[PDB]
């Protein structure tokens, strides 16, 4: 019924209706006129020969390497390569941000309820002929159809880029501050009302959770010594709650900041570093400041943490998975004479995109030992048996799983999988192809363009007939990689601008944040300047032990 | 013991303790270094040499009235002065925001609690020696002293710029919906977790509110026909709270956005105006959109009434306000290429500062009646009595009280002009010094050169003893007003960069809001561009009686 169910306006116009069967497309500020904002004026047709593919531009970033070594050995280029692709990367999020799962048009509900994840593409109207809008059948290809086909791992493809496990975890990790469905409510709701790297993850989402956390002395959190090493306090000892089923022994029920970092022993490691890291910031931040209270030392800690973490994203989390051989750069101050935004918003697109699950193995091999899924899954026996160094040299080793190229979800989360395609459907996700004009893609004009062969084309061919009805969330996990990459083109474009906007747009890295003042002095802005992934192992970690997101 | 306590640091710079009794200033970005940051760069000095101060930019816009007609009708030209003077009046506020009630230094809780006010200056440390820091006595003199002495009103002093009492109303009306002080925390707490523009005082701060108010029936709120003129509906019809006396009949309980709009007849008329608006505004957009259901034209017509708000706000009651013969202008637009942050935070300052009492005067004149404050307060009979049309046709011609000059607070009001010193420092406040001085105005070097006169100024010699313990809020009520103004040069200093990121700082003056399809189209969007006090009355009061916010 509605006239923009066919989602007739291009180049990002809005499309709005004028009466039960006729729309308007808003062409304002796109470049582009004409009743669906197709026909571009002048300038736009410059930009749009000038300007490279994202391929191009990829094959630029991975190759010359000789070339890059150059460049990143000279602090000016550096900074100004790292200032272009700085702002390359920010005219395409909406921020401050627009459309949820229950406004298709701008709202002041939209923008002012914290509790829904935002939206990239507004959702299809409920009036709508079909899924999709108008294109395609009544009913969508089934889920478990797709899921069986194309999704389900027959064998172990391992990550051609090398990611670890050191890598897959603390993806989930990381993510897991702002990537936390509110199931209550529905899929497009949240729980993580920072929306960003805020750590609420180890310092829990509300003040009450964060107390019962802290020990309310030298600025620490509560922790206990089994043997000789630190772990994380019990829910027993202080009430926070955390997710573990009933037959977990109370002993072994860590609490965090995360109600969910039992799942995973690899959680619970990471957790278990992080809160390691903020007890030993607090001991430097003591020794500078001995007439500091518990207070300033907590909060003063979290901020370098924050910082330590954007930092550490950027520089060697970031940095691995994109595969460039530029080396990018943690720098707020390359921003400060740009149009930029310090505020962020979490989409839902972003969210799902990040269902990274194929990085999964069959087995988690610590040591001797090789866990299957059931005798991994809520054990932290494991991490205690083992030691945190046992799990970073062990977990450095293992392989991780490719995650574009088809067929590498691992069975033991075929529901996982399954739920995030059902769940898509019921947000009401636009096509893959839409999500592409929207993130300046050009559309795949057939199965076999999307996956890169033939087979899975086929089979994903007579699923949904017309390529214009392919789903984001299987495509991007079908979707042919790039050259030996662990993505493919979609993830990467999709995911990086949202990425940006939630490590940039952190109020730590505004000019009247970024200062040594704010992080305790010069020792504390030192902290985040230098961190990496290697120096928080190093730190807290016994013995040192070498790690990476690669396979060495 | 406290080492920051003297405030050392100059220039914006930010103060951190290096040991018990030493400290260190963080010069950073500020265009000076040195110990205190006093000693200025080179660029430093020119920017000081060839900067007016705000008493010299304040004449030539009250002057040259002759030029400024030129300027008016020069859209170029008018366009280009208003773009000026929104970038020169936006490098005062910290956006994202930093200090509160209980941090004098930046932290993660400060930021994310949106329960605070946030602090243009952070607050005096408890360890202090004296309230302002180390300067005055252990103890601030008698605030009942400082209010009777210099505060209260012997008689009435009328408003020179002719301020009437539309405009003392539009005042309490307007920065009502962000001044809502949560009394349950304390006075650094606010209830209006939007923190600006965002129309809850009609709409309700929350959904269960809102959807009591609402009709669901054509996007509009729900009304009552008393007489045949349209007002708000009762507490027993839509079950919002709403604070009343006991004694207040049923049938006169009116229900309305905000809980406290029952308290004045005065902002039971704006309440009710700007009602109408909103169902009138349901009306055109019903009728150009008939395929549009009733979420989606409240939604809209809220949106556009944000917009004739701002709108308003900037061309109407700042422009009467501020004197200038500049024709100020809402254009979001303008901002578009410049650097600007589309967020807010309401200040406590700008709350304090905001108290304009004085404005009240000593008898309420509606037509043939002259009412009491008791006769006044919490009583809507006089609404329903007079009606719409005279409390304009009345609030129009009757003239506002002067606020700065010292002795103008109405006595029916004491306990509140009281309770503005008394939580000022409650809210370890600095002195207005500091004050001045964090918002580029010279010190005052006397408290004659604060008043300009000589009995108030002895007077408050012998209360504050040194002029740097002088307090913001009273000085702001004694300052020597700009020639025949309604304020000094504190207020509107201070006023001018907190109001602007109030008004500017809304999301539907950002790029991707600000256009027509935002509103329903282009008939959404010339309701904002074109809206006015005057037509806003005009619309919905019966008669269209004449309005302004100066006296004829
Ligand atoms: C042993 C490892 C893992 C297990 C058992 C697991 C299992 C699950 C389950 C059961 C859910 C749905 C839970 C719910 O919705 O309440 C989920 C969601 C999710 N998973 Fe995993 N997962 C694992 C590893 C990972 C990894 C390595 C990533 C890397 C990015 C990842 C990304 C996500 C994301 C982004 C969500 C959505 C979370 C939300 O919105 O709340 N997972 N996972
Ligand atoms: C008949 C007229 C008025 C009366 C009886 C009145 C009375 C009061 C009272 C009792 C309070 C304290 C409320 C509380 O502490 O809970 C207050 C606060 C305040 N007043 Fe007024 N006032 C009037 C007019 C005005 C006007 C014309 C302005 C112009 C700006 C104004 C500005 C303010 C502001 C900004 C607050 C702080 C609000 C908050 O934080 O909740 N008032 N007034
Ligand atoms: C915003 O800050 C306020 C002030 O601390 C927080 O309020 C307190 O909450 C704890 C329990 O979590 C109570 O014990 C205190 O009495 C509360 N303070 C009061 C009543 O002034 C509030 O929790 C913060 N808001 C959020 C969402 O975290
Ligand atoms: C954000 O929007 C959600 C979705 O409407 C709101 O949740 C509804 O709130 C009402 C109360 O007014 C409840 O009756 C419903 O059960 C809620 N629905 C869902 C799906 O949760 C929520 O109240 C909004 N948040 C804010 C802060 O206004
Ligand atoms: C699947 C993903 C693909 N790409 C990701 N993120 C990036 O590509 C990306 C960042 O996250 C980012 C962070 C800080 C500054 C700049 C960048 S980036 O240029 O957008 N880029 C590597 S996530
Ligand atoms: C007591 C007050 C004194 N001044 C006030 N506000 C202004 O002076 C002011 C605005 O509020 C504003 C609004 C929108 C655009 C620009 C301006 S302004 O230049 O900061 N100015 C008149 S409030
Ligand atoms: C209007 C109510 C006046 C408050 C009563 C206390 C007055 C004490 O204050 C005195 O009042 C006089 C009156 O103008 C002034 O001449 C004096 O300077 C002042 O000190
Ligand atoms: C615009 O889109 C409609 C609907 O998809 C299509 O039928 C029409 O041909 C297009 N018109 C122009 C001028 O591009
Ligand atoms: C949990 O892990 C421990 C590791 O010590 C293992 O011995 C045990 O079998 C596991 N439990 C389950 C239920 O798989
Ligand atoms: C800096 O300020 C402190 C505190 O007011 C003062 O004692 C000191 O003399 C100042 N130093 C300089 C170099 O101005
Ligand atoms: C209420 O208002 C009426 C006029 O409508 C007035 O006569 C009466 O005195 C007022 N009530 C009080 C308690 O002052």
């Amino acid at each position: 019924a509605n006239p923009c169910c066919s989602n007739p306006c291009q180049n990002r116009g809005e499309c709005m209706s004028t009466g039960f069967d006729q729309y308007k497309c808003d062409c304002t500020r796109t470049g582009f006129y004409g009743e669906n904002c197709t026909t571009p004026e002048f300038l736009t047709r410059i930009k749009l020969l000038l300007k490279p593919t994202p391929n191009t531009v990829h094959y630029i970033l991975t190759h010359f390497k000789g070339v890059w070594n150059i460049v990143n050995n000279i602090p000016f280029l550096r900074s100004l390569i790292m200032k272009y692709v700085l702002t390359s990367r920010s005219y395409l999020i909406d921020s401050p941000p627009t459309y949820n799962v229950h406004y298709g048009y701008k709202s002041w509900e939209a923008f002012s309820n914290l509790s829904y994840y935002t939206r990239a593409l507004p959702p299809v109207a409920d009036d709508c002929p079909t899924p999709m809008g108008v294109k395609g059948n009544k009913e969508l290809p089934d889920s478990k159809e797709v899921l069986e086909k194309v999704l389900l791992r027959r064998e172990f493809i391992p990550d051609p880029q090398g990611s670890n496990m050191m890598f897959a975890f603390f993806a989930q990790h990381f993510t897991h501050q702002f990537f936390k469905t509110d199931h209550k409510r529905g899929p497009g709701f949240t729980r993580g009302l920072g929306h960003g790297v805020d750590l609420n993850h180890i310092y829990g989402e509300t003040l009450d959770r964060q107390h019962k956390l802290r020990l309310f002395k030298d600025g620490k959190l509560k922790y206990q010594v089994i043997g000789g090493e630190v772990y994380p306090p019990t829910v027993k000892d202080t009430q926070v709650e955390m997710i573990y089923p009933p037959h977990i022994p109370e002993n072994l029920q860590f609490a965090v900041g995360q109600e969910v970092f039992g799942l995973v022993p690899g959680l619970m490691m990471y957790a278990t570093i992080w809160l390691r890291e903020h007890n030993r910031v607090c001991d430097i931040l003591k020794q500078e400041h001995p007439e500091w209270g518990d207070e300033q030392l907590f909060q003063t800690s979290r901020l370098i943490l924050i910082g330590e973490t954007i930092k550490i994203v950027i520089e060697d989390y970031v940095q691995h998975l994109s595969g460039y051989h530029f080396k990018l750069k943690f720098d707020p101050e390359l921003l400060f004479n740009q149009q930029f935004q310090y505020q962020n918003r979490i989409a839902s697109e972003f969210n799902t995109l990040y269902h990274w699950h194929p990085l999964l193995p069959d087995t988690f091999n610590i040591e001797d030992q090789e866990y299957s899924f059931k005798q991994f899954l809520y054990n932290n026996s494991i991490l205690l048996e083992h030691g945190l160094t046992q799990f970073v040299e062990s977990f450095t080793r293992q392989i991780a799983g490719r995650v574009a190229g088809g067929r590498n979800v691992p069975i033991a989360v075929q529901a996982v999988a399954k739920a995030s395609i059902d769940q898509s459907r019921e947000m009401k996700y636009q096509s893959l192809n839409e999500y592409r004009k929207r993130f300046s893609l050009k559309p795949y004009t057939s199965f076999e363009e999307l996956t890169g062969e033939k087979e899975m084309a086929a089979e994903l061919k007579a699923l949904y007939s017309d390529i214009d009805v392919m789903e984001l969330y299987p495509a991007l996990l079908v979707e042919k990689p790039r050259p030996d990459a662990i993505f493919g083109e979609t993830m990467v474009e999709l995911g990086a601008p949202f990425s940006l906007k939630g490590l940039m747009g952190n109020p730590i890295c505004s000019p009247q944040y970024w200062k040594p003042s704010t992080f305790g002095g010069e020792v504390g802005f030192k902290i985040i300047n230098t961190a990496s992934i290697q120096s928080l192992i190093c730190n807290n970690v016994k013995g040192c032990p070498f790690t990476s997101f690669n396979v060495q």
